[PDB]
């Protein structure tokens, strides 16, 4: 007898020009219970949302390095003590700068751990008041996307951490160390293992580094607007210029962090996954035991809470995965203990909640949202569900 | 539908010329579930690994020694509270050293509870930037395995303490100084109480601290590389050297922390015991409340956790007989809440996984491993149970 | 002459292309010299009054200034900025955790002199808010004037509350700039007659004089984004972009952008040893040269420290640094000594125990050497 | 001068790193200067020293015990 609140939320969102087009689906048990979609694929056009539509899912690409890794490790390949430098030497002798232009030999050695979990010591180019984030928009890390995941590595590993590995906990691009580490374990590529590993058996067919042969009608289009601002621009729905980050078809464009293609479907079909381990079928990804590993709370925060360029995730500990809820009495939002997931810069979001065998994930294209769509309809689908 | 990963996990290590000869079993609800062998008993001759191979355990002496420790707790003979200068007042007045040179008057009672926990301030020989180890290196307390137990215990008994008992953990010999305190306190010698009380009732036939009459051929080689190493030796199959620390046919041989010989059949009864407190004909060694005494989690780490010679066990806590797992999202390698066991020197390693009603042993010979083919084997049994 | 030992040798090593320096006791010149030359490029030898960028020894020349000000009742220690320039009012914190909060304490002319105000300085390494000063171009942009900078910098967050902590920073310009609007007057013309004219510092100004262009010293050395390692020590002529105009009529500024000479900046080192001329004009009262010169600023673990380089035994006072413990000092001392340094490698010092001054005129942008410290020990050893 | 690293003049006691009492080795954080040298803050134990986290390795060497090996080469040891 609840009223549907999540179409409530997406049709009042986009009534009031703040997002251009939304697609959501909440399952249980493996199957829709909820779903729809509201508004348009652009506004200039007010084209409709194509069946099968496509967004760039930017840090949602994290879990699912994330699980390629903890498959790695049931596999034996490396393990989450793993010093990186013992897969590429670049790595060796690191540095540690702070806020005081005071520069020393890093004392702890990365681990595989350390990348998973954010507590290695890198930083983000757009990382506002970081001791190092300059030198990473001088050096064009994420800017530039044509540059090979290798080359880019080279030139990250020269530069100074902002703490010691594993004394402190920032957001990062350690994601994308990972992502090249998998690559110097294996000898394979990124985007090979992950098509292999897990979009295939997951028949995610849309997702990837670049668009689908049919994908760029499907394409949604990306709204919102270097230097971190010091406050928030104007939520308003322009067009967003993305330069060179995000090629739509560059063959090896591949990163850990950011840069895939999906579909609602496709990312419902990993969202789904995590409830098990397994594929529908009953394939195991991964083991019970490896799951619990990667699910279980490991970092936790204090005072201030886990937070990411200031902003709050209230009530969440970190996993080797993403968030996950670890005080339903500390949270902002409609949750329960133990939900997990994550969500990326144009505003795609998802979640998984254990104790309601719930999935659920909201798709758009904002970069630079000052409303939180992600979690408003996480909460509405909550107060659906009992 | 997992595949064999221990197999993978055996054979790699076998292949990439780490270890000569590995074997382990797992075994679920007391019975085999999975079990295999790799390798040889020796690299030289590659003979292969004999029926019944006989391991060096090292300190997977100590839960043995311990476990009797708690069935003479049981039993009345002493308690965790037991000042241990009641039983040989050679170790009354001890004295506590600092890295600062500074010794002074130890100002708490050593007890058995602090012999069982590595909470009385003994140290090693072999460890590594210890104020007091070059002592016991000058004095051989490790090295002269000639010597009787209650001798060294004299030579130990003069040396001073690096914290009061009580105050802090170190690993240590302890657990050789509990099995002489056992000797104080029945007037019997630890074997003949390790024979009667545990090895007969399990049909451990094959364990004890001299070779068996047919024990010669089946004696496992043993590999690897004094004065504390500042960086691990190479990892190469090199025979090892053992001087006289190791006899294979002393008959008054007999040690708490090391020394035992063992097959993994023999091995597997011990932990399979640890389940329940039984025998598998219901013979009780142990009460369930005595032996829940035992489990329970007793020393609790800070930053750095549980560490020896500066490496890591990540998630453990230290009970009465060794580790168990109190935060697998601390974990380093797949576990369960409460999964327990020991190791030694020479890469031998097993657990307990009570969740799981699952005991697992893996039975090699390196001394000064690189590679941590324990831990790596039973994240691959975790793996392979759901 | 250890003095001459020292420069000569950072002259044959390649170092520094040219270095004057002169030491006065009681006001007269005990030790004096030159090594090298103006320029590398031709091998012009030094010149007769050559002309030097002092770059931050401008500082305590407009901390002076303000003193003078004080002492004149044009406001004080305790004055809040905001009420001289409104665009001060309401600052903001940031944190190197991209927190952002209103300030909780007002900034005060005190606060600009001890560099307590939370603001920072364009190539400060690692810092939460020199990104967006690179961005203003505060610094690189000479050509615009002191009264739109300060608008531009306003604007921006401090990085820390004021009056919690200390860095070294713009403050100096800031006060420049608030004296301009405490005074109604240019701080240029204020220095010019207050302190330069009295003191017959003629060659000393934010312009070149008429004749002085074949007297300014090169400049060399590769030091905007903040280095992570130092650049090579090598003898490269330095450019300047727009930062430091040699005749720009409008360009004033309080932290830089001083052309003076060595016998200039004697005469200011020299006046601080009594606050009179030699003639013995007062230009500030002992009671205030006293409570400019008191150690203001004490350390914690690090000792002061800019950029990371540390200044081990000085505290902070109202001009500069001043020596509080000999046992802490990296190099001859005593305790009292006084004085600043510019970027350029310029130093000064005021020795009131020995009624000694000191100064090292240089050109080198990113040294790799202390010739300013090492020059003083040698005038110290030499007493 | 006081503040000199001794590296610059033997590259020798470049990437100096440091034990401590629990087995732990990391890289220095600072650099050994010659003030330091003369103030015994630079790190550095010696061989008779009692409980010292290294002094059994600098007697394994004889640092002190062997005054025929010329003072360069000992340094190469230390």
């Amino acid at each position: 007898s609840m009223p549907d609140l999540l179409t409530n939320v997406a049709e009042n969102y986009v009534n009031q020009d703040l997002f251009a087009g939304i697609e959501w689906r909440i399952d249980q048990d493996g199957k829709p219970i909820f779903q729809g979609c509201a508004g348009v694929k652009d506004i200039e056009t007010r084209t409709f949302i194509p069946k099968n539509a496509i967004y760039r899912i930017y840090s949602m690409t994290k879990p699912i390095v994330s699980f390629l890794a903890m498959m790695l490790i049931e596999r034996g390949v490396f393990r989450l003590s793993s010093p990186i430098q013992n897969f590429d030497p670049r790595f060796k002798s690191m540095k540690v700068i702070d806020q005081h232009a005071h520069i020393e030999p890093a004392t702890a050695l990365i681990t595989i751990e350390h990348l998973l979990t954010h507590q290695a010591g890198f930083s983000y180019d757009f990382s506002l008041g970081c001791p190092i984030s300059a030198h990473y928009r001088d050096a064009q890390l994420i800017e530039d996307g044509g540059r090979d995941l290798t080359d880019m590595m080279g030139v990250l590993a020269e530069l100074p951490l902002v703490f010691h590995p594993g004394t402190q906990w920032k957001y990062s691009i350690s994601t994308d160390v990972l992502a090249h580490i998998i690559e110097c374990a294996t000898g394979e590529r990124v985007d090979d293992l992950l098509q292999r590993l897990i979009f295939d058996p997951l028949d995610m067919q849309d997702t990837g580094f670049s668009l689908p042969l049919d994908g760029a009608s499907r394409l949604m289009e990306v709204y919102g607007m270097g230097l971190p601002a010091l406050k928030p621009a104007p939520h308003v729905l322009v067009p967003a210029d993305l330069g060179s980050s995000h090629p739509t078809d560059d063959p090896d464009f591949r990163r850990g962090g950011h840069g895939l293609y999906s579909t609602l479907d496709d990312y419902m079909a990993f969202a789904n996954m995590l409830l098990s381990g397994q594929t529908p079928e009953g394939e195991t990804l991964l083991s019970p035991a490896v799951l619990k590993l990667a699910l279980a709370p490991r970092v936790h925060f204090g005072a201030r809470g886990m937070r990411i360029n200031d902003e709050p995730f209230a009530g969440y500990s970190w996993n080797l995965l993403g968030r996950v809820m670890t005080d339903v009495g500390a949270a902002a939002y409609a949750t329960h203990l133990g939900e997990f997931g994550w969500s990326g810069a144009a505003a795609t979001y998802f979640w998984v909640d254990p104790t309601k065998n719930m999935t659920g994930c909201v798709m758009t294209q904002f970069l630079g949202s000052q409303h939180p769509i992600g979690s408003d309809m996480q909460a509405a689908a909550m107060s659906m569900l009992g």
